[PDB]
RNA sequence: UUUUUUUUUUUUUUUUUUUUUUUUUUUUUUUUUUUUUU
RNA sequence: UUUUUUUUUUUUUUUUUUUUUUUUUUUUUUUUUUUUUU
């Protein structure tokens, strides 16, 4: 059943919106100031810093960074008669802990935490990607497309684990492998057992993420190494560059600004009654009647800022630019010529230059965002019979597929790293930049609610560039 | 003597046909509607749901699935002036229990039950095979050929046990082994004793099914493990992949549609007098003058549907395609390019698109279907030592060894197995593989 | 350092004595009634029934035994002008929980709980030993001497675990082994893991209790059996009958009546300041100026009752009678001819016959009670190979080997263990055996 | 609790009495004829022949003995104006089966069957004992005292098994041993397994019956012989002659004539309400107001017949004659000079000589009949310590009882047949014909109901003879 | 001439996947900024 | 200087027993009668 999931997510987002309402009440902010992305961003880093129970425990025993008992940051932006001023207001965690507890009807609301931290990961992926760490591990900077959910820490649950990219897992596992190579950390102690456990948990997340059997089997084989040394490093680099084309089925969770939920809840649009969805039309239509204000530099233009905000909201920064333009209806400028900077404001930037203005989020069309992959790799061992059974008593031969009969019996087991790299190469050669994907699905219009009739897009606009970076 | 067996099976099928006659009388169906496979299929799931005494006892204590006191399903298809309509008519078990009791002259007729449930297993094997469960147990999907009688539950008797495939038994035993591994279920209690008993019963069924001494001995030694753990899992997987070539002597019971028997009985062809057989010419000649109507989708073609129905009737879906074509006289299309779907109709499919038409069951020739193995086998401490002889026998095996010496395909006009004709195919590599 | 342990035990017993003072205040009992053992006994079963959190949780889900929400028993004995009357006054646990919490300065005082439950175990061992269970497990009734701390449940900590006898652990482990033999209880579930854990905890307690390397090694090897069946049963019976002579180093915790502590605390003798000890002179000198009243049957004599009470207080019921007589200065009658019964009074006994009188606890001498073994041990693939060395050590053992060299019995007037006097008994065979 | 057992036995005897009422109704017998022991005796052999399901199955496949489809015997005695006549009326089993089924409220009433068959065993033991079979097995005729419950077949349950004597079990086991010696009957077949099972069931019944540990252990040891040959024969004969003095705790079930229950039930004395007991005062007071008529030969005297009937009712034929006389208040004549014959009438005896008269069952006193033994054997291994533990740290010896320490360790196990016969002989020598038993219990008066105050009997009447046979 | 046993929740939307899927903590990092520098 | 874990019904009439204890069938016997006879 899907009604229960819809009711649960509706209750969750209703609690989130009511917490936004109460923060607006408590902060004594104006109507316009309640529609600013920066305030929600700072408040949500406060949120994560209050539920980072692991870091809370680590910092209680580590009283450093000067005045840091329980309070961090808090750069609240406020309006005086047109001008803007930032105040470093410090909030302790504990009162906000209870205000959450009262906001979700006595519950912890950790799922909502996962969605906000994923949405921060989405905005981070949209704005800046780290080839710095990608080459710190030595991997080439060609794979920036697989840094989805990179900023997400381990503390997130299965829902958070679903949206993390393959390359994010590759980076996380190489970090552990390099740490275990630097020092003899895999001893029989509890630390070794726990890092082992986290390792197989991340690995079965990986093998769940993939779709074709060959990569799943080679990930299974990679596990057989009890002592991760150097060979597994290139093994999993080969895994990553195979996933470049043999991409994993990674979900795309549609989270929206802290305000958008608050404005919707304030108007009385209860999500529990009519139901809510995270993949369907829902986050699209809530943005159809949403007003958002944002802060812009004197050199920054708002036209690219709105498009980057739409990137961050719908996590489409790693998609084809042409498709995003089609849903937008307007051309989406790649990051090469974006005359804008990061959404977040540096702590040293002055305030006389800063100017607030609206953001455009309206899109002409809407589409479903499933956690599926492209259809192209379909040529190997077609599932079929190997033996036959005599039904009629007729003097005839019994056809046996002998060369596979030896293959099943071989000797011990089967499957290797380079052996399977051979089929990786074969499949890559079979792959073409022409294979059309997502057959049977199309882009839909806003006026339709039940997915009745789509329109098939068709682009012949040469080589405008389907590459957000470079 | 063979006359007594023939008389018994003739009486049984006569009772079955008379029950078909009475259901036709009671359902107020027309002559054409009495020749529909779907009606017989639904009625026979009603049959199994009425004699599933174990499930009856389990569901009486488990009142779930909404309105389910005694009645399940019942999608009866009916004609209005060319068009078709399904009615969800619910029948309770008990009245049909007594109608059976009166249909077999006061007897339970459990053997007939076994043949109908086997025929459902035959149609299921013909239509869809489950690599889903085959890989749920982790076994590779290369052995779909040994899923014969897979849908058959344990409740069937020895006659039902004869036709179940080796792979079906492998799946059933691995299920029990995994259940005993998940929890400490082999205690000295009655449950452990009874599952133990069922285990040796299934195992001596297995060792009866095989023919060569080596596999019988290794099955004997697999029994010596009082605690089935993980090693026996690969042991019996090796047994299965050895039976891939060293196939077991599994019977092929020739059951026919619920209607075919009813039409034959209605015409007055008493089977007790002239005798009946389940392996010989009998089910062939009854189909020589049988008319069958069936329901077909607007995209489905009837040409492949008739061949699939012949598969289901004669359980030849696991045989060589070339031989089935020879008896048919027409080419039999493998499942790779069958532009058809399952015979059974989904509960949500609309009725304006559905169209009824005849099915062809005539075959140019007839052949005996014995429960023997290929002549190639006659030409040829732990489990691994015997695995060595398994490997050497597999190496000795060739894809050239001709089997079934001294037997041939026969013509319809002959009744006493007088003179056959030797077939000979040189048509390259058309493909002797129904799947793939 | 030993000062911290002395301060801790002094604080603990001071809290216990202050709780006794407050119960005397709250119960409105007279001065004489505050010196009765029966009242303290009933109050301390109330104590254990209030901290038996496991049983509290088990009984909250199990509302049986009629009126048993939170209150059990409570047979308070009171005096009217010489005569005696029992009232079944029921006290709930929770208020006494907070009165404890206020009695130990906001602490739970679980250690004191361990000492009171051990002292109940000491009195139980002094009064009655169960050959009933000893033969329920089938072990012979010759080993009644190793039933020390038998009544102690698992809930006690390491201090409680120290005083439990070897035979008590043998009984507890055989109970678990028989339970695991009756049903397949060692599955991979959490229950099996937890019983496994309790098993190695009890086993390393066992191997800590022993002194010679051979028995420690054979206990180590008994662990190697992942599935405890029947062989381990006789293996650990052999372990027990080896510990009959190769005794384990089991402590003897010197706990005293609930009143004795209360009278001492009431007089103002703070134990924190001057320090307190559980093994040294301390419990001896507190009894040198302690007055105790007790209830006696019209047929029971008080002379044997006082000696049995001294047994219960100092846990000397399993020691040689001659030594206990030497410290007493008077002959100690063995249980064979004790014309007395159990200290506790049956729920049906009438009250007109019951008579209260003093008890004598004065002893002429005092001695240290260490958790060591006899000096005789220092003078000296499977389980059977080590059983061979067990047999040869038993043969090397003699009933003549004198133990405890370098230590002696001391006089009361000395406080710092200056000069002892060596005892010497030549009084034939008076009988060094409390039972039989 | 004892109330439930009392209610169950009361319901059972109420059903029995109501069945007696209905048989009196159906047989068209007079009031006097309903108080005849012979009619109840014949009817109860009909009862056992109707529930002997094993024999029913054996005789259905064995149609012999002429006219014997379902009907056996049935010598009903009737009065014509003073004279007596027997009619061989044949009743089939099945209708009486349903009349029972309706008499116990839809139940089978097998327990009542056990009590009636035990009461037949009691009367048989009172009247005639078989030294014929006792010497057929070769055992001497000195042990006629242990033939209690000898006629009881195996079909009885645990309640029936409790009252069977030790010698009865000895005879039953020797029969099986001789059968297994004559032919190789202990094969691995089902028959051998089932006779094995019956063997250990009879043996743990035996070891439950005994009281002293030595005989229990030697019975345990006798079991260790997987192939019962000749040695076990003398082994169990030694067991029997040891039980001659070391008697087993065998119960004495107090069943009464078929009529006595019927007369009590007919008068309206419901046993369910006031409760009923099988060991206490109950069967005594029901006989205090019971009238019984019986058939007597022209040479037989009724005075000894009444005493023999009291023997049969209370199963006191194996007790001391002096005690039975004390409860009677009149001298009880031993079987040596009883000028009477068996209660049952031979099939050929004429009817002109037969005369009916009353029977006396009144007793001056009453006593409890427990399933306990005599107190005398109490001198062997007095349960006591073997080791000591040092409580005080004193320089002293550690007393160890070494000769028993070797005995526990010995080598393998311990206990034999002749080895234990040695302690049998020692105990027999310690036994005396003077040891008084049953201390703390006494004979009671009729007027008391709650066992308040007894009177101690004392006999100094020389050697009148405490031996019913000889 | 070879045979009707029952043990705690499954399945006809469909033909080779999906299963209604989840808050763990170990010795110093990061919002001056967008692909280097430590 | 060595430590509070919980898994389906027990126990203070009392000191070494008792445990509220149960319808299985395998090849020919027995009521002339009470200790022989086959």
């Amino acid at each position: 059943n899907a009604t229960e999931i819809r009711a649960s997510v509706g209750k969750m987002i209703d609690g989130i919106g009511r917490f936004y309402i109460q923060m607006c009440t408590e902060l004594k902010l104006s109507d316009y100031e309640g529609r600013l992305i920066q305030n929600s961003l700072t408040i949500e880093r406060m949120v994560l810093s209050a539920f980072d129970e692991r870091r809370n425990k680590y910092l209680e025993e580590h009283p450093s960074a000067g005045k840091d008992p329980k309070k961090t940051g808090g750069p609240i932006y406020r309006r005086v008669d047109g001008k803007w001023r930032r105040e470093l207001i410090l909030y302790d965690k504990e009162e906000i802990r209870r205000i959450w507890r009262q906001a979700n009807n006595g519950d912890d609301a950790t799922a909502g935490l996962t969605h906000m931290m994923i949405w921060h990961s989405n905005l981070n992926d949209a704005t800046y990607q780290r080839t710095r760490a990608l080459v710190r591990t030595g991997m080439d900077p060609r794979m920036c497309s697989l840094m989805q959910g990179s900023t997400l820490p381990r503390r997130s649950g299965a829902a958070g684990a679903a949206v993390k990219g393959v390359g994010t897992m590759v980076m996380e596992l190489i970090r552990m492998i390099k740490r275990g190579i630097n020092d003899r950390n895999f001893w029989r102690g509890e630390n070794g057992r726990r890092t082992r456990i986290a390792y197989e948990r991340m690995c079965n997340i990986l093998k769940g993420k993939f779709q074709t059997a060959a990569q799943r089997t080679m990930v299974d084989q990679v596990r057989e190494s009890r002592n991760p040394g150097n060979a597994e490093f290139e093994d999993l680099i080969f895994l990553a560059r195979s996933a470049l084309i043999l991409r994993g089925s990674v979900a795309h969770k549609s989270c929206l600004p802290a305000c958008v939920y608050g404005s919707a809840v304030a108007s009385g649009y209860d999500f529990e009654r009519e139901g809510y969805s995270l993949v369907g039309i829902d986050p699209f239509r809530l943005l159809q009647n949403s007003q958002v204000y944002s802060l812009i530099r004197p050199n920054e233009n708002p036209a690219h800022k709105s498009q980057l905000v739409w990137m961050a909201c719908h996590s489409a920064a790693f998609e084809d630019l042409r498709v995003s333009s089609f849903i937008r209806g307007t051309k989406v400028v790649p990051r090469g010529k974006l005359s804008t900077r990061g959404v977040q404001i540096a702590s040293n930037e002055n305030m006389e230059t800063m100017e607030s203005s609206t953001l455009e989020l309206r899109s002409r069309y809407w589409a479903i965002r499933t956690r599926s992959g492209g259809n192209t790799n379909q040529q190997r061992a077609s599932s079929g019979q190997i033996s036959i059974q005599p039904t009629f008593s007729v003097q005839r031969n019994l056809p046996f597929d002998r060369p596979t009969i030896m293959a099943a019996f071989t000797g011990n087991t089967e499957g290797r790293t380079s052996d399977m790299r051979t089929e990786i190469i074969r499949l890559m050669e079979s792959a073409r930049p022409e294979d059309v994907s997502f057959q049977g699905r199309g882009v839909f219009e806003l006026s339709d609610e039940k997915a009745t009739s789509p329109i098939v897009p068709s682009f012949d606009m040469s080589n405008e560039g389907s590459y957000f970076f470079g």
